């Protein structure tokens, strides 16, 4: 339970992070 | 210890997300 829950939360956040870093990259260099 | 490691990574990532949104905000307004 706790481990599963936390890995789902981690996963979600890393998708958001990935997206945001790509958007930042775009804005700084284009 | 997988749980320990993941709680540290979660913490870090929430700070990184916050930081990046503030950088995006900054760049929109110069
Ligand atoms: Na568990
Ligand atoms: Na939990
Ligand atoms: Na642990
Ligand atoms: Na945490
Ligand atoms: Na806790």
């Amino acid at each position: 339970g706790e481990l599963a829950a936390l890995k789902q939360e981690l996963a979600a956040l890393k998708w958001e992070l990935a997206a945001l870093k790509e958007e930042l990259a775009a804005l700084k260099y284009g």
